[PDB]
């Protein structure tokens, strides 16, 4: 969860007075004192409603630190160790048997080179981020009993690096190279194309991952490492990095051991399936919402993206609104889609899908994977409250949910055991969350860098909002939504709702919901 450590963030902000802190900062090297300690335990006990004092934050005293310290679960230790699937692959594995997903659980990753790169030096790049990263040469098979992973060795690992040259927009290309299936069983997951073309100054470089290999928290780490490999290759040296703390099969294997079985009534699995058999109980199957076309028998998983670009204004009127009632960014952003959907006719009951990264670990906190489970975030819209009035039960709900995040979703279905359908995805149908792109990846591969959208022709849910913040300063709302339920237009009217939903917030919180 990240939630604390953005909380923590924005209290060390308001408390200094002071508007650079970062996770890693350390509370007295920033201006603190034994005065300004009293009001930050003050804040983040009325914020997390957690028992904090001062030694907590003497003895932690960095955001990050401070977090964790307030959030028994063993650190990731290392381990030819035998690869070990996490419940996140095995799910994102699973979804592929289930549904043609059409590559909606490709992640893509393109970044603008004002120079067209080395073919050769990048393949060789490649190949060194490929032998770092185990994941990314970890191949999932299909056995009589489900999936089992097969670690290639680096020399064994082929990787897929080529060259496209783009006759038409390039926008496009990127989401039909991003939607090309992966073979998890014979292919590595991870395609790499260099776009280059007569409209196309310099290249494109597109990174494609199979998400059972990495989420949008591994681009930092891709590219990060994917350009000193690069710069290495083309000095004509192998790349010296310090070795990784872990590979993911190590947090795999390090996660399970401690979620126990799900017949333990001990085990964290068990309490926490438990939290939310209760939580999700009389789930609506499905909310009723205005949509261009009727629900079809399967979710072919075509969809479409809708981008709202958000004024320089409103995205610090939101940071300023989210510091007011001490809630993260995220929270209003999810109360504002809770809203959306609760005026388009939805109901009280707002049951919102979100990502959750597991990354408290250290080990873990700047590496390759997934580490997105998926929680139902189920928030109460009845009694006609203000915005103010929603944010503060989406804390709440939200704090609860987040002490329970490590419960694979998967399980949790099997557990609250909603009516199955291949038409629509379980327990809820609207998915929201709050992105940040890397930083400080403008002067990549010894030229002038900057990530590209990737337009994406296929969708996982019926609609999925994410507030994207692009890391250097500016900030969009994303609507991926599924073509056999809304129309392009209607998704960029809804879109544009969601952005009004927040000025409207922003200015008066203080206005009913309905
Ligand atoms: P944070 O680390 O920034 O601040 C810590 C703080 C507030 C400086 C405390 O450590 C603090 O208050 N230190 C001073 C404590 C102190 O000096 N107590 C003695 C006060 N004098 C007496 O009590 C009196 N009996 C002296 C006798 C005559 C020896």
């Amino acid at each position: 969860v990240t939630a604390y450590e953005e909380i923590v963030c924005q209290v060390f902000a308001a408390v200094l007075d002071r508007s650079d802190v970062t996770a890693d900062a350390d509370f007295f090297a920033l201006g603190g004192h034994s005065l300004l300690s009293l009001r930050v335990v003050a804040r983040l006990r009325a914020l997390l409603g957690v028992d904090v004092g001062v030694r907590d934050l003497f003895e932690a005293p960095t955001p990050a630190a401070l977090a964790a310290r307030l959030t028994r679960r063993p650190a990731v230790t290392r381990r030819d160790a035998p690869p070990v699937l996490s419940h996140f692959q095995r799910r994102l594995w699973l979804i592929e048997q289930v549904y043609q997903t059409r590559g909606a659980y490709n992640v893509p990753l393109a970044v603008h080179v004002s120079d067209r790169l080395d073919l050769d030096v990048l393949r060789a790049a490649v190949r060194d981020l490929v032998a770092r990263h185990e994941v990314l040469r970890t191949l999932v098979r299909s056995s009589d009993d489900g999936p089992d992973p097969v670690l290639l060795a680096p020399e064994d690992a082929a990787v897929d690096v080529a060259e496209v040259q783009a006759a038409g927009p390039v926008a496009d290309l990127l989401a039909e190279l991003t939607a090309q299936p992966f073979d998890l069983a014979t292919q590595i997951p991870l395609r790499v194309r260099m776009i280059t073309g007569e409209q196309v100054d310099g290249c494109v470089l597109l990174l494609v991952c199979h998400h059972i290999a990495a989420d949008e928290w591994s681009f930092a780490p891709l590219l990060r490492d994917l350009d000193t490999a690069y710069r290495a290759r083309a000095a004509g040296r192998a790349p010296d990095w310090e070795p990784l703390p872990a590979q993911y099969s190590d947090y795999a294997a390090t996660l399970h051991d401690w979620l126990g079985e799900a017949t333990d009534p001990a085990s964290p699995l068990r309490r926490q399936l438990d939290y939310w058999q209760h939580a999700l109980q009389d789930l609506p199957d499905e909310l009723d919402l205005p949509t261009d076309r009727p629900r079809p028998a399967t979710a072919s998983h075509r969809g479409g993206l809708a981008r709202a670009e958000l004024p320089p204004e409103l995205v610090e009127a939101v940071r300023r609104l989210a510091a007011q009632h001490g809630v993260t960014v995220f929270m209003v952003v999810q109360a504002a889609v809770a809203v959306l959907l609760h005026r388009l006719g939805a109901g009280d009951d707002i049951p919102l899908g979100s990502p959750v990264a597991d990354r408290a670990d250290e080990a873990v906190h700047d590496t390759v994977g997934f580490f997105l489970n998926t929680l139902v975030l189920r928030v109460n819209l009845s009694g006609n409250p203000t915005f103010a009035d929603l944010l503060d039960r989406v804390r709440a709900v939200d704090l609860e949910a987040f002490a329970r995040a490590d419960a694979p979703f998967d399980a949790v279905v099997d557990t609250v055991k909603p009516p199955r359908a291949v038409s629509r995805h379980p327990l809820f149908q609207t998915m929201v969350s709050y992105q940040r792109r890397p930083s400080d990846v403008d002067r990549l591969f010894g030229a002038a860098t900057r990530l590209v959208e990737v337009p994406l022709d296929t969708a996982k849910f019926d609609l999925e909002f994410a507030f994207i913040e692009d890391g250097h300063g500016g900030a969009h709302i994303a609507l991926n939504y599924a073509a056999d339920l809304f129309d392009h237009d209607s998704a960029e009217q809804l879109v544009a709702r969601l952005r009004t939903v927040l000025e409207h917030a922003c200015a008066d919180p203080c206005r009913p919901v309905a």
